[PDB]
């Protein structure tokens, strides 16, 4: 698994864009996130990625500042988010083009990990491929997955823009 994702380092925000605290799972090289962080200085981010070759690229980018963003390697499927992220401390979690890469059987080990750090009021902005080594999701299969892992859906919607899905789920 991670082997394939690490080989690649040798799927972008699309108008998805205060004391906001945010986590970007599968941050990547943080191409969209780092610009956002410069534009607003309030935002503190915890960026986590499966591949270490990606985390070094993230540190290399000039935009990277250590006091507006914390970057750490983590496999959400097995590694624990709480060890680097304080509990119920995040106002936004963004799963963008990342749940697809995770296997369906393990796909909820992440929604649960993200769940502990998410503040009870705050939600999880989602952006991923839909249908009607990634996998694609029908709008119902996905809403069930947050429901199975305890989150409550505010928005689930396919975008035609190969398909995309825009979904917002709120932790109770
Ligand atoms: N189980 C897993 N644990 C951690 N990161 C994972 C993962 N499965 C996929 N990823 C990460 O998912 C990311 C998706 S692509 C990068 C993010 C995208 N550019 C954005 O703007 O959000 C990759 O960086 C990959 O390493």
């Amino acid at each position: 698994a991670q082997k394939n994702w690490d080989l690649f380092y040798k799927r972008h925000w699309t108008t998805r864009e205060q004391k906001l605290t945010m986590l970007e799972a599968g941050c990547g090289v943080g191409n969209c996130l780092f610009p956002l962080l410069e534009e607003d200085p309030n935002i503190f981010a915890y960026a986590c990625d499966f591949s270490p070759r990606a985390i070094e690229y993230v540190k290399q980018n000039p935009l990277y500042d250590t006091e507006r963003c914390k970057v750490f390697q983590c496999d959400l499927t097995k590694d624990d988010l709480l060890d680097h992220v304080p509990p119920e401390s995040v106002d936004v979690v963004m799963l963008i083009f990342v749940l697809s890469a995770v296997h369906p059987d393990k796909m909820h080990l992440v929604l649960q990990n993200i769940y502990k750090v998410l503040k009870p009021g705050k939600s999880v902005l989602f952006r991923d491929y839909g249908l009607y080594r990634s996998y694609f999701f029908t709008d119902d299969f996905l809403a069930q997955l947050f429901m199975d892992t305890g989150y409550e859906e505010v928005v689930n919607e396919y975008v035609f823009r190969r398909v995309f899905l825009q979904s917002k789920f709120l932790k109770p």
